[PDB]
């Protein structure tokens, strides 16, 4: 496997890869590493862009994926792909696929210029319909996940998982100084713990002899590095590389 693996740079053509998100007020981290990666995924294994819902996920999965916007179990949201298969839907307001995401954007640690997240959110509805003026309907807009799996606290397993399959989903515990992160590679040095956190693992690499994973967060692009952060790979530090999840897309 090579030092370093940018899936940004690997797949130029899906565009996905490089974006961020917003989760807005509410705990669907667990939705948002999900249909993030699902989406490159899509991308990668059928070369077509599709923006997978993060409405629907959070909305419609139900206890099999914990409990909407106070938090979820990632390998639950996978199984939810297979099973009921996800319609697509972009940002808030942006109008994009059959559901779009309902919950607002907010500056999540950081000052800006949107509102304040105020991390007390409720979970929207399960509403299987699509927005106005969209085609196909909800059900004919499903895409299918054709398998869901958990890959094992092993670094070069995840690695090679990556590299050959994608961008997986993964979880870490977040402490206090974490939410302050700008650059550089994280390691948890102090702060009280502030819980779970599911994000996007995209790749990895070599900083100053420090070995990392590149990670995608969903609190908008004002946070940390443009959105992306970097944290210490092969101690599985704060859990990082103890709960990876992932899955390949039907055909
Ligand atoms: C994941 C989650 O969303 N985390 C929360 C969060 O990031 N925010 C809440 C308000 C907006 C945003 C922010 O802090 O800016 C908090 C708790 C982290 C600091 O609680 C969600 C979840 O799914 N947790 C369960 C879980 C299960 C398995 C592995 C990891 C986490």
């Amino acid at each position: 496997l090579p030092e370093s693996f940018d899936a940004r740079e690997q797949w130029p053509n899906c565009p996905t890869i490089k974006e961020i998100r917003d989760q807005g007020s509410c705990g669907s981290c667990w939705a948002f590493g999900a249909v993030e990666a699902i989406s490159d995924r899509i991308c990668i294994h059928s070369n077509v862009n599709v923006e997978v819902s993060a409405e629907d996920m959070l909305t419609c999965c139900g206890g099999e994926c914990g409990d909407g916007c106070n938090g979820g179990f990632p390998s639950g949201a996978w199984n939810f792909w297979t099973k009921k298969g996800l319609v697509s839907g972009g940002l808030y307001n942006s109008h994009v696929g059959c559901r779009p995401y309902s919950i607002p954007p907010c500056e999540h640690h950081v000052n800006g210029s949107r509102p304040p997240c105020t991390g007390e959110g409720d979970t929207p509805k399960c509403s299987k319909t699509c927005e106005p003026g969209y085609s196909p309907s909800y059900k004919e807009d499903k895409h299918f996940g054709c398998s869901s799996y958990s890959v094992a606290n092993n670094e070069k397993e995840i690695m090679a998982e990556i590299y050959k399959n994608g961008p997986v989903e993964g979880a870490f515990s977040v402490y206090s100084d974490f939410l302050l992160y700008k650059s550089g590679v994280y390691q948890h040095v102090s702060g009280e713990i502030m819980g779970g956190h599911a994000i996007r693992i995209l790749g990895w690499g070599v900083e100053n002899g420090t070995p990392y994973w590149l990670v995608g967060n969903s609190w908008n692009t004002d946070w940390g590095d443009n959105g992306f952060f970097k944290i210490l790979r092969g101690q599985d530090h704060c859990g990082i590389e103890s709960e990876i999840v992932a899955g390949m897309p039907c055909t």
